[PDB]
């Protein structure tokens, strides 16, 4: 049906993010964000929601995404985690602005 084209449309996308292409600024979103290992020790008080490119995979591989728009909500969650904790000069935000720009362009050829 619609949803499952759709779907295949976002697990084209995700497996594109995940890419060798787009690595040199994809790294940082690849697994969640290890607070205490970077010393972040006020992350998990800003960040209420952490979302990361593998807990995405795993949920599509679970089937839990119902429809491309709760797929685009998480790794929208993931971008938007990213520009709330950081200074918005920071490497990791510049990275998460070119990986959020492959994102949009390829979400807006999705299949109707
Ligand atoms: C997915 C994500 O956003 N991760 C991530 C993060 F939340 C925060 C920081 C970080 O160090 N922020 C600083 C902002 C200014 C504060 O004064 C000190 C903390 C770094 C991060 O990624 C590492 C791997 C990174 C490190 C360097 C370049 C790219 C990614």
């Amino acid at each position: 049906g619609k949803l499952s084209e759709q779907l295949k449309h976002c697990n084209g996308i995700l497996k594109e993010l995940l890419s060798k292409k787009h690595a040199a600024y994809a790294w940082p979103f690849y697994k969640p964000v290890d607070a205490s290992a970077l010393g972040l020790h006020d992350y998990h008080d800003i960040i209420k929601h952490p979302m990361d490119l593998s807990t995405v995979k795993r949920k599509m591989e679970n089937r839990d995404y119902r429809d491309a728009q709760e797929f685009a909500a998480d790794v929208r969650l993931m971008f938007s985690n990213c520009y709330k904790y950081n200074p918005p000069d920071h490497d990791v935000v510049a990275m998460a602005r070119k990986l959020q720009d492959v994102f949009e362009f390829r979400y807006a050829k999705m299949p109707d």
